[PDB]
């Protein structure tokens, strides 16, 4: 798709995630 | 695009997300 015209359609993002978690220990 | 044929192109799903987290107090 260089110098060429021409496109494609549609756009959206791409794949919906869900992750998120900390990491650490609650003692000293 | 009911029974019209012709359809728009790429796919792809929506947006990307990133969240996820308990929820709870570690004292009885």
């Amino acid at each position: 798709r260089m110098k060429k015209k021409d496109e494609g359609s549609y756009d959206l993002g791409k794949k919906p995630i869900y992750k998120k978690a900390p990491t650490n220990e609650f003692y000293a």
